[PDB]
């Protein structure tokens, strides 16, 4: 099965950080979520209720990425991907893309990040 | 097999849309199209007509994308890999993915959207 | 005077427009301001007391543009304006450009906006 | 007075050109169109009625470039601007800005145009 | 093995096209070039002459991208592929991708084309 | 007068530069032509004899960046200025801009470069 | 006199800053740097003798972007401009740019920063 | 497992190179390095000690990059995939891309590179 819902680019200003500093100042974290669903009945239908609600799925990542502020991003794709496949059992997987532009790192780069594949049980 | 034609960044101005206000106003919807295709005949001979025309493809793509308003965008990629698999046999299989770079969710996002990969019958 | 302070690409969520459908689904709103300010002074001293503090700036901005909903895009940047030229002195004029890249326009743009030169009396 | 209305990145696709075979194929035109308004009224209203119509314009722009192919970008743009300043008041000065990223130039850049500035007679 | 040599966006002002006014007035072809070659070797020892010269390459694709005028983007991508495998033997596997991001196709799109991926025998 | 013509990010492969290394291997350098021409006649006519023809400005361009490698920017927009001012009356003013993106300089920058303003006597 | 020399996009990791935190972490400061100087001369002549060495002008911005850490950008600007302006006569007049695309500010922006222009006594 | 850690875009100016003049004028070198780990612990505990520090990976990555001028990208990779998977016993595997976007090529391209994977052993 290739079909998959996606939401790219999220963006959200949090505080989470190994760092004191870290958390203190904050940062934009971007999140890339890509989840696995046949979309054939949907495609057929055209019934909303026959599909994931993207709406829900970006409220859902948004409260934990606005929420309280952990240390690892591997917590917090781990959160998000372990709160998505929970409410939603068409979705057979959930991919969790984590990245974190501007870091306390000395350096030139585009970003760094992390990328958590999970399948719903 | 790994040849493929493409269409990118394809962009028509729609009023598809679950909720009322979005039908009314209307918005932005990209698409990408790929399709499977063995292209070394067309490649040996240089005979457009050993290939798949994209413009033809296009036009598919553009008569679906600006025409009756519909629900979801599942809907939209379902009728549009139906459309092209029926109208080409040389295309083994029709990948969709449609995005909503503006949709009515409040927040910071590059796009959400969907994805079907569906073989041609 | 050629000196200035700066907030580009601000972009706030907001549900301002003339049209009942868009002040009901909403849109991202982007925002430039510049400041006209003699920097010499905080340049010579290092003293952020001699300048004027751009995230206060961007608090007033967003407390606007994420605030009533309000018609045109001309009431956001005036408000913005006079608001950023009452609370300080050392800002001899504010220039205001709000551009909306969505509107409910059947076509294919950039965006379309507005841009306020005002003095501070 | 330095308020401006604006209508960016404008792209429509057409036939215009001095050279047959570009009539023929055609191409994209990319339009920026910067009118001189006095937008404090308005902004102290919030009364659409009080500023110029963007949307007016767009169809306005929309139907010259989509219209009957003419030979020069200097007569495509120099209809606009006779075309905004007649049917409207408040518009001081029309700029349009006209560019053909892909002529039938040999060779690499960004794209070739024109820009004319009208001021309302 | 996953190792590979690459060459991107690449960019060749032609005359390719199966309509006679293409031919006339010509475009940008942009290639992409992904060369299949085992890397170790040349890492382990740091001898170019343990890998594939890449400027070779790119003069091998300029030679096919800038010469005779053909018809389809399926032969011009034949050749390149056909003709990198001939005169290399450490390249296990040549993909080339071809596009056309300005063809005579009346829209809005980022740009049209075909890849092919073509093994050494 | 306001009106002017352009061709933008125009790029050829050079080997100019004061450095011996430099002419040795070469480089890509960008140029952005801005002529100041009265273009009504030619809005008005729609004859592309009232106007200036950009091609032959580029042919121009390209003439003197693709020719003889000479030590500094600076002498290759002289020229350019001083090669259109010559053959072309309607341009009043010829603006040349030249960006070295990628100079012998170590660090990290978008591009170095010069522009030269040069009026028509 | 309209001749200009300029650097563009320079980027150093630095840790100047108001707030404690701001210099422990550090962050990437975008600096834009534009001369004023008569460039017909060197453009006459072709001898770098004749202008000013750009590499020498990265090496003044970088020297200070990468030293001690002070609070103001409004200071960093200031110790630019009043650096350029010292070792080199053909200077009239220099202009400096900082951005802070990445402040501690809990927002949606492309940057914040300041810009100065100072000539040269 | 598909889980990855990841440092995009990074950017060193170094001085590798087979040709000569290459080595004394140097030139950017851009670099992806994508590493595979198992991050549920760490996304189970919140614990950086349950997974690998990329602070430290692009000091690796650096030094190499910043180091001793070698010739070959091939060479380049090899040390950075074989210098990661030492140090790191989570990292089954280790995948470096190395772009030289400004070669010594006379074209127009994106850039060219390598890119290897490289098992830990
Ligand atoms: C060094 N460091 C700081 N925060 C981190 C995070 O969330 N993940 C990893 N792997 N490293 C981090
Ligand atoms: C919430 N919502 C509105 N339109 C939608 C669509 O086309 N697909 C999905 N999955 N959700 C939608
Ligand atoms: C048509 N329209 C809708 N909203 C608008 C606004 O804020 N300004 C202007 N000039 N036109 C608008
Ligand atoms: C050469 N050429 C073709 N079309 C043109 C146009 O519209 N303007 C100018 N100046 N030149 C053109
Ligand atoms: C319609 N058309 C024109 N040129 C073409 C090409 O090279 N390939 C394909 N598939 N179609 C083309
Ligand atoms: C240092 N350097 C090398 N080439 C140059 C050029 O063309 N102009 C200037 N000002 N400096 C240069
Ligand atoms: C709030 N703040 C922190 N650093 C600053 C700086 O360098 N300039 C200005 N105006 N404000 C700053
Ligand atoms: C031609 N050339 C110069 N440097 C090179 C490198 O590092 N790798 C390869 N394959 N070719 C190179």
């Amino acid at each position: 099965m290739q079909d998959t819902i996606f939401l790219k680019g999220m963006r959200f200003y949090g505080y989470h950080g190994a760092l004191s500093a870290e958390n203190e100042i904050g940062q934009i974290f971007k999140v890339d979520v890509t989840l696995k669903v046949d979309l054939s009945e949907a495609g057929r239908t055209d019934n909303v209720i026959d599909t994931v609600h993207y709406g829900e799925v970006f409220e859902e990542v948004k409260s934990i990425m606005e929420g309280k502020a952990v240390n690892l991003l591997e917590h917090l794709a781990e959160r998000i991907a372990n709160r998505i496949n929970s409410q939603y059992n068409r979705v057979m997987e959930t991919k969790v893309r984590i990245t974190k532009e501007n870091p306390p790192i000395p350096g030139h780069y585009d970003g760094v990040g992390i990328e958590i594949v999970r399948e719903n049980k």
